[PDB]
């Protein structure tokens, strides 16, 4: 079966006679899809079909390699027949035939195809010389995305091959270039489509081709012509052929030129022909900045906008190499500078573009004006967004920013004695005023650079705050130049700027806030006002007057009149960063305010899909209200509770969405709850089971997750806490993953851990025992510290740790799990049949596990490696308290327990009660708070938990000790007492007591 089974089976007949998945993989389907394609005497529609299933087996089955291959022999006869059709003119054949070559190109080309470019030369060679720029056309698409894909390649050296190759192509290409270009250039035929598709061709070999391109002449030789070019198509662009692609050619090589000075400054400038780029745009600069400042899109066209632009990023890059310097480390960046310093970059070249700036391109355009009249807020909303690259004024500002910043040019005083001079003009009609916010601006621009020679601190009150306030003005005029202020303001407070000039500020962008109607001076004035507040020298102190009200009027003016997504989020996330920086101030009346929009926007955001980035914004704002706010926090419940219901629930949509930024204002809600101040809500704890499916699926946050786990082991009580079913099934994972767990979040588990055997007082006699023995906990702990291939005693040590405080409660029970523990184990010989790293040292056929010493011997040579005098303790109480049980392996290593107590004893200086300021080394919660963070109300309950109920500071190890022989004394016998006391060898005994028996003060 073959010819028909690919087209018949072209709901009813896509869907039935869809079998030819089993015609796939065959060993000739490929070529027969290719040949169909070939054969041009089959239907268009015939061949279409065939060369889309057969670009998709390459893609699928290509690789011999992978299952459901195709031959060598299949592989080669296509690879050959790949550019036969270049006579066929139809580009939606040619088009996917060469992603077809592009792809079998990228599979195989420096071995397996390494004549290509080699076959192409002649396919050049043979069709240059024909009357079918068709083919040519055909075999410039397949070059286009062959260069396309292969440039693409990171790995391997299938990319240095195709630059290796591709210059036994590029002056052919050129040569297409050329004739075509000559032939359309004066006269009506089109065969312009082929020059273009050869120079952009062109770009693509001369950028991912050439490193250094400069050094192959022929490159250089093309560059430089095609500028030749680019400076005609411009003349006479003005001149005779007024037509939409008479423009295309100047896009295309303005590309070259930007996409090779991107590359590299130094590549680029090292061009022979360097300098004449540079200078026909900074002529284009200069001589058509009127064209470009008049120019109005609506009813012309950003052509001139664009190619100004275009012009000026050229020269910002040269500015940036020369700033600095940056494959040389030192002779390509040695000369390739001197060459643009002395044959571009004069001074009466730098100065002059300045000048140029400053008058044409500073200036607020015409259209600028025009638009801001009829739709302030939408100006603005574009400028939320202020993509330079695409914008003559935004980028004239940026290149100019960089002129200065670039040059100890101090031309000031131009701005001196331009005040003086232009500036003092007009300003009643608008020209000479709109020069003024021109060079406003540039005072503006150049505050990075000018601040040791200006005294800005006089100047706002000297000059600025007066135009700001100014009622000798159109109305208009006022608009511009309080925009001009604030836009001064904002890039002078962060370098030269008292905080006084700073009140100043913040009382008349009030002014503005409460007065100003237009929308971009509002808007303005509020990202002005966010950047003083973002500021990291803001001396909050300062602006609390201005706070309440600047929040108000965001909340009651701002917010509500805009009505543009991004801005309302704008406004929104500066509410939140103002909140961040006034932690000290904030009013329960203000709160509420804040709350009141929090609903209305939150109903927007989750209902209209449109809107859902909202939402994280207000998340984020409610959270930085709750941490703001801080153990008054449970004032957001109202709201907060429900918001955190909706966002963390894996049931709505926007799970996907929010749930993150949910599960951390769930945190914060349990951090800045104060039970001192309110009841816990009983919603947290409905909450809970939110959680697990956050855990099983995003893992990414699971340190957050656990976090929220923490708080409430440091909030509810163990029988709570352990009564939650959620919290259960959680533990069970953790500790089937214990050892797989990332170490943050494995040391959050362990913390937990710690948390509740504390916060668990001791009452239970079996609670939390029980609790850790049913999900697993203890047979973890156990089971990490047994493994055959040990863990880092680090980790081990962090292990034992926990063990070590549940010795200290109840001994006896740990034995007796341990004794369970030994008894469920696998067999001896099982253990010797498991894997490298999680064999074990102990088995169910073996002794009690060579009574207990497996466990206790290991944990007293931990001890060793322990140094932390706190952990220390911890660990000596567990190991004394687990001698108390009287167990005869236990009891056995009483000689080495004794001397780590003497050791330490003799160490250290401990208080009545047993603390001691060495215990307080890594203790969180200090005096240093005011300057990083006032402590929260979780800290808090975690150091009461630890003053409180952490043997560590409350018991003295002198009593401990002593109590714990007293405890032996009476479990055993006084006769078995009295007999241990000599049956552990009693010479070294009578030895070890002189020296522990010495109780002093």
């Amino acid at each position: 079966l073959n010819e028909l089974n690919l087209v018949q089976v072209l709901d009813v007949q896509k869907l039935a006679e869809q079998q030819l998945r089993q015609w796939e993989t065959q060993a000739g389907f490929h070529y027969l899809l290719q040949s169909i394609y070939l054969n041009l005497s089959n239907s268009l529609q015939i061949r279409w079909l065939a060369v889309i299933q057969f670009k998709n087996g390459v893609d699928k089955y290509w690789r011999s390699t992978r299952i459901n291959a195709i031959p060598k022999d299949e592989k080669a006869s296509i690879r050959g027949r790949l550019f036969e059709m270049i006579d066929e003119q139809n580009n939606q054949l040619c088009i996917q035939n060469a992603q077809a070559s592009a792809r079998i190109a990228r599979l195989d080309f420096p071995v397996e195809w390494p004549t290509l470019f080699e076959d192409l030369e002649n396919l050049l060679n043979d069709e240059i010389i024909r009357k079918d720029s068709v083919k040519i056309y055909n075999i410039l698409m397949h070059i286009n995305q062959i260069v396309k894909v292969l440039g693409t390649a990171r790995i391997g050296r299938c990319r240095p091959a195709m630059q290796s190759k591709v210059p036994l192509i590029l002056p052919l290409i050129v040569r297409i270039y050329l004739q075509s270009f000559e032939e359309w250039t004066t006269s009506s035929n089109s065969s312009l489509q082929v020059s273009y598709l050869a120079l952009k061709v062109l770009r693509r070999i001369i950028c991912e081709g050439y490193d250094r391109p400069q050094t192959d002449q022929s490159v250089c030789d093309f560059i430089k012509l095609s500028v030749s070019h680019f400076e005609m198509l411009i003349s006479n662009h003005e001149n005779f052929k007024k037509f939409d692609i008479y423009e295309k050619f100047i896009k295309c090589l303005g590309k070259l030129y930007f996409n090779l000075v991107t590359g590299s400054p130094a590549n680029f400038i090292l061009l022979p022909c360097s300098t004449q780029i540079l200078i026909t745009y900074t002529r284009l600069i200069f001589d058509k900045a009127p064209k470009v400042y008049r120019e109005n899109s609506d009813v012309t066209g950003d052509f001139w906008e664009q190619t100004a632009i275009r012009g000026l990023l050229i020269l910002k890059r040269v500015i940036n190499f020369i700033h600095k310097k940056g494959r040389s480390d030192k002779l390509t960046i040695d000369a390739s500078i001197n060459k643009i310093n002395t044959e571009f970059l004069n001074e009466n070249l730098i100065t002059r573009l300045v000048d140029t700036l400053m008058e044409w391109y500073l200036r607020l355009r015409p259209t600028e004006l025009e638009n801001w009249f009829m739709d302030p807020e939408e100006w603005i909303n574009e400028q939320m967004a202020t993509s330079y690259e695409y914008q003559i004024r935004p980028c004239a500002e940026n290149v100019f920013q960089d002129l200065m910043n670039t040059f100890s040019e101090l031309l000031v005083p131009y701005l001196l004695k331009k005040i003086e001079n232009d500036a003092s003009k007009l300003s009643n009609s608008l020209d000479d005023f709109l020069r003024k916010d021109a060079i406003y601006a540039s005072f503006q621009l150049s505050a990075s650079a000018v601040s040791e020679m200006v005294d800005f601190d006089r100047l706002l009150i000297q000059v600025f705050l007066p135009e700001a306030t100014n009622t000798n003005i159109s109305g208009d005029e006022l608009r511009i130049i309080r925009r001009r202020v604030a836009l001064i303001i904002n890039e002078w407070s962060t370098v030269k700027c008292s905080e006084e000039s700073k009140s100043l500020c913040y009382k008349l962008f009030t002014n503005f806030l409460t007065d100003e109607d237009d929308k971009v001076v509002l808007l303005t004035t509020v990202q002005t006002v966010r950047t003083m507040v973002d500021d990291w020298n803001f001396n909050k102190d300062t602006f609390q007057p201005f706070l309440t009200e600047n929040v108000h009027l965001l909340l009651r003016k701002i917010l509500p009149s805009v009505s543009l997504t991004e801005t309302r989020l704008y406004v929104l996330n500066t509410l939140s960063d103002i909140i961040i920086q006034t932690k000290p101030l904030i009013s329960r009346d203000l709160l509420v305010e804040i709350l009141q929009i929090i609903p209305n926007l939150w109903e927007i955001a989750t209902n209209n899909a449109s809107e859902a980035i909202l939402a994280n914004a207000l998340l984020r704002l409610l959270r930085n209200l709750v941490s703001s706010l801080g153990s008054q926090s449970h004032l957001t419940w109202d709201i907060a509770i429900p918001v955190v219901a909706l966002a963390c629930d894996p049931s709505s949509m926007q799970y996907q969405l929010l749930s993150e930024d949910g599960y951390e204002l769930w945190g914060m809600l349990l951090q800045n709850f104060s039970s001192h101040d309110q009841e816990f809500d009983d919603k947290f704890v409905e909450l809970v089971p939110f959680l697990k499916y956050g855990i099983e699926t995003h893992t990414e946050i699971l340190p957050t997750l656990l976090e929220i786990i923490k708080s409430y082991a440091l909030i509810l009580n163990p029988v709570d806490f352990f009564s939650n079913n959620t919290f259960q099934d959680i533990f069970k994972q953790m500790s089937k993953y214990l050892l797989k767990l990332r170490e943050d979040s494995f040391q959050l588990v362990l913390e937990i851990w710690e948390i509740l055997i504390l916060s668990n007082e001791s009452d239970y006699e079996n609670l939390l025992l029980q609790k850790f023995y049913e999900t697993g906990v203890l047979s973890a702990l156990f089971d990490a510290i047994f493994l055959e291939e040990a863990p880092s005693s680090y980790l081990c040590s962090q292990i034992i740790q926990i063990i070590a405080r549940i010795s200290y409660v109840n001994p006896d029970a740990l034995m007796t799990f341990l004794a369970t523990y030994h008894d469920n184990l696998p067999t001896s010989n099982e253990n010797a049949r498991m894997p490298e790293s999680i064999r074990k040292i102990v088995s169910k056929d073996q002794t009690y596990d060579s009574v207990v010493n497996k466990l206790l011997t290991g944990w007293i040579v931990c001890f060793r490696d322990i140094f932390d005098p706190k952990f220390k303790k911890v660990h000596i109480l567990g190991i004394s308290s687990l001698l108390r049980t009287g167990l005869v392996p236990i009891l056995t290593e009483f000689s080495s327990i004794a001397s780590l107590w003497i050791e330490m004893l003799e160490e250290i200086n401990e208080t009545n009660r047993g603390d001691c300021e060495k215990y307080h080394l890594n203790d969180i919660v200090t005096e240093q708070s005011i300057a990083f963070h006032p402590l929260t109300a979780e800290q808090l309950r975690y150091h009461q938990l630890c003053k409180n109920n952490d043997p560590v500071h409350n018991i003295s190890l002198k009593d401990f000790i002593s109590q714990s022989m007293e405890y032996l004394e009476s479990h055993l016998g006084v006769e078995r007492y009295q007999e241990f006391l000599k049956t552990i060898n009693p010479s070294l005994l009578e030895n070890l007591q002189m020296f522990l028996s010495i109780q002093p003060q």
